[PDB]
């Protein structure tokens, strides 16, 4: 198999810094300073839940991808989960080849991701990020 | 970074996804992803079957409606295709932590027997940033 461990799980909030501060103060979570990503189009911050990451995004530009999620959900809402892989390239290959969104890419972390279809997914957006 | 740290919020215990078919996405994560996939556990006290996907360093549990009553059940009828439902982060104690949510003044959406037999309680999405929190004793 060529799945691994769940990088993180993804949160489009409508207020980056009052969301951190939730998790934070209310929930004592070990939370980072927003970084913006300009290249992705969000400004990220980093919940550290010891096993794994809660990434909280917010849209930075104008064409972000999540500025459409956060129009139809005002509040917020879960936006996709990111499962590492041990080959991006080889795992395309064995999903083109399964008959199974994105067109590889470098994601926010610096490595090649993809982004699954949530429809074939169970209705998760599902993206395979190199480990 | 080894700084001082003093707080009860402990690992990220599960990803909750409500699916329209058990089957059909047990199957996905196990035969498409090659994941580790459980078989389906009902659980007719929570109105729900749950199928686990073991990740390594969390589990995400697949869950679909079990009676009429299912909780679940209203989320499936707004997103027929599925989505993700809900997260659930381990504590330290729960006692002490739904009274410090309460002295900080935060209204629960739920203390109740939770779906692994360990007390949990859920706050609201609103106060989270949209994201379902379960919060279940470690
Ligand atoms: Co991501
Ligand atoms: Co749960």
């Amino acid at each position: 198999s060529m799945l691994g461990r769940l990088n993180h799980v993804a949160i489009a909030v409508p207020d980056l810094e009052k969301a951190a501060a939730f998790y934070k103060n209310i929930l004592g979570a070990q939370v980072s300073e927003a970084v913006p990503l300009p290249e992705h189009g969000v400004s990220v911050v980093f919940v550290n839940l010891g096993n794994t990451k809660m990434e909280l995004l917010h849209p930075l530009g104008l064409d972000s991808p999540i500025a459409g999620f956060l129009q139809k959900n005002k509040a917020g809402g879960m936006h996709h989960i990111c499962i590492e892989v041990d080959n991006i390239n080889a795992a395309v290959m064995d999903l083109k080849k399964k008959k199974i969104l994105s067109e590889v890419k470098i994601g926010a972390h610096g490595k090649p991701v993809i982004f699954l279809h949530p429809k074939d997914c169970g209705g998760v957006l599902v993206e395979l990020e190199q480990a």
